[PDB]
């Protein structure tokens, strides 16, 4: 019958739940990966990004499985006025 039990429950959280929360229009609409989000100035490296091809493979995968800029959310090279969220 489907899958066994899944762990659904997960007592190690606490407080990071809950409180006043309303998706919108569900997450991102991906299935098409392309430029309907990714949108800001002309392709290059660096100041805009990299133009990997294939990511979650050989775009990243070690500055995020051992320290992922969610812990020490301070150092930051650039883009450090995106801490207020207000993007
Ligand atoms: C799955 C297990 C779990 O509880 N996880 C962590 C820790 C708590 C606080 C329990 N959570 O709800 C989050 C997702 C933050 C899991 O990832
Ligand atoms: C409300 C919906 C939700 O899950 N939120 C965030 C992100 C996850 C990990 C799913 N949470 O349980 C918390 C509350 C941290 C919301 O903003
Ligand atoms: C984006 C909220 C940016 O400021 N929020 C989200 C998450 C990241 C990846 C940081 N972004 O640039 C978007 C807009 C997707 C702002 O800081
Ligand atoms: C299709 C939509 C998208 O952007 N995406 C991401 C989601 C995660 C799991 C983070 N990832 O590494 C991929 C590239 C799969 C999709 O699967
Ligand atoms: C370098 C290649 C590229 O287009 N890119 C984008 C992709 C997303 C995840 C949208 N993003 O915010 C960056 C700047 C990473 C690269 O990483
Ligand atoms: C945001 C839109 C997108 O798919 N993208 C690419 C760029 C690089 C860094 C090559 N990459 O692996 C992602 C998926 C982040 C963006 O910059
Ligand atoms: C770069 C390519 C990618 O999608 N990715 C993950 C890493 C973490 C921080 C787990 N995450 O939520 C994103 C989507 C940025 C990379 O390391
Ligand atoms: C940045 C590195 C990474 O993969 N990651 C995870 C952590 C949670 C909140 C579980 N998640 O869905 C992402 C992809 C953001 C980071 O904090
Ligand atoms: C530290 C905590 C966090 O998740 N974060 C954001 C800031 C930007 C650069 C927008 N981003 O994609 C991450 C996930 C690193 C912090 O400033």
């Amino acid at each position: 019958m489907n899958l066994e039990p899944p762990k659904a429950e997960c007592r190690s959280a606490t407080r990071v739940m809950g409180g006043p929360c309303t998706p919108r229009k569900g997450p991102p609409k991906c299935k098409q990966r392309q430029t309907r989000q990714c949108k800001s100035k002309p392709p290059k490296k660096g100041v805009q990004g990299c133009g990997d091809d294939i990511p979650g493979m050989e775009g990243c995968g070690t500055d995020i499985t051992v320290i992922c800029p969610w812990e020490a959310c301070n150092h930051c090279e650039l883009h450090e006025l995106a801490q207020y969220g207000i993007c």
